[PDB]
């Protein structure tokens, strides 16, 4: 007798299990348990993937209702699962948007870099990539976008490493860093000196008639959910797909003697990625028919990003990273449908002059340990390693 296929499989980000490419074979839609002891739907194929994400009755926002079964426990106020709605509902999406652009600030990426890269190349290997480059250079990036002091990046960034924890129970620390973060952000809103970026921009609308009834919660809530999700996203993809190119010395080398292809370079290392540790958990509305299965009303269904990135009938040779595909950009590393990342656009351009710097800074870049020493993160929203040994 064995128990019911537990999910996640591994916290490693550096390889695919084996496991990923057998069910996607044998049942891409079939029956796990997650760490909370609840049941849920795992979805591994394109199509699938693609047809859940696709179909608002599958439902983001419901995945909070009390007495749901769950993927993990809940590091925020049920409402604030449903940000993006809230933020459209008030008349607040199109000022967003405008306010996370690269177009902008990409003057201000190569400087920081190439200050980060000067200071590990004064002090001498070995080198760790993710805590003196990857997530400063992250840090630094979200503070400018959000028009707040660099200075106050450090203490935000400290929340991060119990905010986007996935554990089985509530988390007191959780709640002890979100209600400060918000008295933080509200101070901001109300500070003078605070009159570019994001910040600035909320701060403008906020005392314009057109937004007298919009709540001064959602507006402190804008400022610790993006600064959040950003920097943890940006700073753990820069990681992962450093690894991934120190792997493969032949792909490096093209790059620095032609970093012209380094775009293309980027988009098949979002396409490669195993930088989300869990599904995308949505919760079905209405009783509808996945391939060969009914799922029911009120169940859970998780969509693996990496079973839709590595199906061989989309992406022909799927591990490989080849920077002549058809269909570049068709992968799901940003979501799709109603719920897809608003921040792609800065979170490519961020991966590009990172890699960019790097490159031209360090042409002999190659890890300084053997590669299964790097330490795993657990029970996290992300894979990353906890440092980044390198040496040139
Ligand atoms: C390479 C970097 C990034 C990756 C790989 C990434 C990935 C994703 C994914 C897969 C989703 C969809 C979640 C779902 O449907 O359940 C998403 C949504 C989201 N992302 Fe990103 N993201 C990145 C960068 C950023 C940045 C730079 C920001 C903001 C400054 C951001 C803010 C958000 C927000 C607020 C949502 C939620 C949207 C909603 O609920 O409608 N992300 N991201």
């Amino acid at each position: 007798a064995t128990v019911l296929l537990e999910v996640p499989f591994s916290a490693r980000g550096d390889r695919i299990p084996d496991a990923v490419a057998e069910l996607r074979t044998r049942e891409p839609i079939r029956k796990v348990r997650t760490i909370t002891g609840a049941e849920a739907w795992l979805v591994s194929s394109y199509a699938l993937c693609t047809q859940v994400l696709e179909d608002r009755r599958f439902s983001m926002k419901e995945t909070a209702a009390a007495g749901a079964p769950r993927l993990n426990a809940l590091t925020v106020p049920p409402e604030v699962v449903n940000n993006m709605g809230n933020i459209a509902d008030a008349g607040l999406r199109k000022a967003v948007m405008k306010a996370i652009t690269p177009k902008a600030l990409e003057q201000f990426l190569r400087d920081t870099a190439n200050s980060l890269l000067d200071n590990l190349i004064t002090e001498g290997a070995p080198a760790d990539l993710r805590n003196d480059f990857a997530d400063p250079l992250a840090t630094a990036l979200h503070c400018k976008v959000l028009g707040i002091p660099q200075e106050d990046g450090p203490k935000l960034f400290r929340s991060l490493s119990i905010a986007f924890m996935s554990s089985a129970d509530p988390i007191p620390a959780a709640k002890i860093n979100w209600d400060r973060d918000i008295e933080y952000m509200a101070g901001i809103l109300e500070n003078p000196n605070i009159t570019t970026g994001l910040m600035g921009e909320l701060s403008r609308l906020r005392k314009d008639p057109a937004y007298s009834h919009v709540s001064d919660e959602l507006f402190a809530t804008i400022g610790v959910t993006f600064f959040g999700a950003g920097v943890i996203s940006t700073g753990s993809f820069l990681t992962t797909a450093l690894i991934s190119l120190i792997q493969r010395p032949q792909l490096r080398n093209l790059l620095h003697e032609k970093p012209e292809l380094i775009p293309a370079g980027v988009e098949e290392l979002l396409r490669i990625n195993l930088s989300f540790a869990d599904g995308l958990p949505r919760l079905a509305t209405a009783d509808i028919q996945v391939g060969d299965v009914l799922v029911r009303k009120g169940e859970l269904v998780l969509v693996l990003l990496e079973g839709a990135n590595f199906d061989p009938e989309h992406f022909p040779n799927p591990g490989s990273i080849e920077l002549d595909r058809p269909n570049p950009t068709s992968h799901l590393a940003f979501g799709r449908g109603q719920h897809f990342c608003p921040g792609s656009a800065l979170g490519r351009r961020h991966a590009q002059i990172g890699i960019e710097a790097l490159l031209k800074k360090m042409p002999g870049v190659d890890l300084a340990v053997p590669i299964d020493q790097l330490v795993w993160r657990t029970r996290f929203q992300r894979r990353i390693p906890e440092r980044l040994p390198v040496l040139w």
